[PDB]
């Protein structure tokens, strides 16, 4: 076919659509009128995006498709380098490292990190057990303060501290805001106007503040010759089984740098998403709760506690299916070929998976696709090959999905067990985009089941 493409303005193209607080909730109600497949022209470059499983399934084949790092990614890339996800594949550093990581990232290494894990989250259940009456929760802040520190203890036994603050650590700051920088870069009219050099001197700082911390963490603990349960540990003893080399210093910022700035806010966000779904919808929560009171019958939950719940493991995936927090990747094609039988590409051509749309694909999931019921995944085997893919793909598939989704249950399951909640306000859905999707705004009110730790 000749492929569909939505309105454009003049010589920007396709490009002043993008040119909004919310892109990928724009790019689904464009993909919902245009179909499966459409073009995206903006000056000097082009995409396509899909959205069906048909023709993502084919995407997904890494003998035809390699990872693409897009606009966004490539300005991350200025403060996290080539750490694992703003790597090309054919980088040194990226087979090196991913080589390196992998076993550090195993479910098998999840047991290793259980019980730092448990800090953080009993420092969130008491701060919930600690508020007044008339008090309410900030959900989505709470959640990436949690994340965060729970990252920051297992990436290299560092405490943040962020349930002791209103301003984060200054190294969140910088990082945050370092994000923001990134995504705010990708609509500016002439991104060379004397305006923006502060926006560049403050990102400048911002990269110096997150290498100067990060930098003598790594010092320091190679003087101190001490052997933590963190991934800082695996990566300053680890070899790659390939090169025989280990991780230079820099490469291990890096790393550390990504863990944190790729991985906190997915997280958080699919932690925010599942409590506004379980809030929503009052049959589903019982269901979560009551396998949470069976399951987690001590005062604090083992690692083979949190394996065993089923449940939440099937809320946490249906929220992911709705609203995948790490929203779309991009790929490039190795070699002319042809998508779906109908769709000629040329070597080097870029794709956009947009990930909220596979999980709406009708002829998959059947016709109530915005529906939240958990018992879509209750088993496994019976979901197609591509059809969900919120950790993205292959061998450039999220090398943290273990750790989210043991982070994840680990907390779902205590808040459950620990408190009812209350949708005091009525709460509207309004998703804000970073470089991630949450619930802005998403308050609650917990009543404490009076449960000891
Ligand atoms: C629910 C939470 C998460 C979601 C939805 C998510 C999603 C994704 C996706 C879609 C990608 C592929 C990106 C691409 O193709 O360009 C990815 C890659 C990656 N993720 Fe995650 N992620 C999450 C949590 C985490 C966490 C907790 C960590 C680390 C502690 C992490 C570390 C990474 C890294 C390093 C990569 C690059 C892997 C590589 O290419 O070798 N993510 N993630
Ligand atoms: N581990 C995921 C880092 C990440 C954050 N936001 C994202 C958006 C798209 C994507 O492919 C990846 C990401
Ligand atoms: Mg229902």
């Amino acid at each position: 076919k000749e492929m569909p493409q939505p309105k454009t303005f003049g010589e920007l193209k396709n490009l002043p659509l993008l040119n909004t607080d919310k892109p990928v909730q724009a790019l689904m109600k464009i993909a919902d009128e245009l179909g499966e497949i459409f073009k995206f022209e903006a000056p000097g470059r082009v995409t396509r995006y899909l959205s069906s499983q048909r023709l993502i399934k084919e995407a997904c084949d890494e003998s035809r498709f390699d990872k693409n790092l897009s606009q966004a990614p490539k300005f991350v890339r200025d403060f996290a380098g080539d750490g694992l996800f703003t790597s090309w594949t054919h980088e040194k550093n990226w087979k090196k490292a991913h080589n390196i990581l992998l076993p550090s990232f195993s479910q098998q290494a999840m047991k290793g990190y259980h019980a730092m894990m448990v800090d953080i989250a009993v420092q969130l259940v008491q701060k919930w057990e600690r508020l007044n009456a008339d008090e309410h929760i900030e959900v989505p802040e709470d959640m990436t303060r949690l994340t965060l520190d729970t990252i920051g203890l297992c990436g290299f036994n560092y405490r943040f501290n962020s349930f002791y603050r209103d301003q984060p650590h200054p190294f969140i700051t910088s990082m945050v805001r370092a994000l923001d920088e990134a995504m705010n870069k990708l609509r500016r009219a002439n991104p060379d106007d004397p305006a923006y050099d502060e926006n560049k001197r403050q990102f400048q700082e911002d990269i110096k503040v997150m290498n100067d911390l990060v930098d003598k963490i790594i010092a320091d603990r190679k003087a101190s010759g001490e052997q933590s349960d963190d991934l800082l540990t695996h990566m300053l003893n680890g070899k790659d089984p390939e090169t025989g080399e280990p991780l230079d210093d820099e490469n291990i910022r890096y790393q550390i740098i990504t863990f944190l700035a790729a991985g906190h806010e997915a997280t958080s966000g699919l932690l925010s998403f599942a409590l506004y779904f379980l809030v929503k919808n009052p049959h589903e929560l019982q269901k979560a709760a009551e396998e949470a009171a069976r399951v987690l019958v001590d005062p604090v939950p083992s690692y083979k506690q949190v394996k065993q719940l089923k449940y939440v493991g099937m809320v946490l995936n249906e929220a992911l299916r709705l609203w995948p927090t790490a929203p779309a990747f991009s790929l490039y094609a190795k070699e002319d070929t042809v998508l779906g039988g109908e769709y000629p590409l040329e070597k080097g051509d870029e794709l956009m998976v947009l990930i909220p749309q596979l999980h709406r694909d009708k002829t998959i999931w059947g016709d109530d696709v915005e529906e939240f019921r958990p018992e879509r995944f209750e088993n496994p085997s019976a979901i197609p090959q591509h059809a969900f893919k919120p950790f993205g793909n292959g061998q450039r598939a999220c090398i943290g999905q273990q750790f989210a989704l043991h982070e994840a249950t680990l907390v779902l399951g205590m808040m459950l067990k620990h408190f009812d909640f209350e949708d005091h306000t009525n709460y509207e859905l309004d998703i804000k985009e970073t470089l991630t999707l949450k619930p802005e705004g998403f308050v609650v009110k917990a009543k404490s089941k009076k449960i000891p730790l």
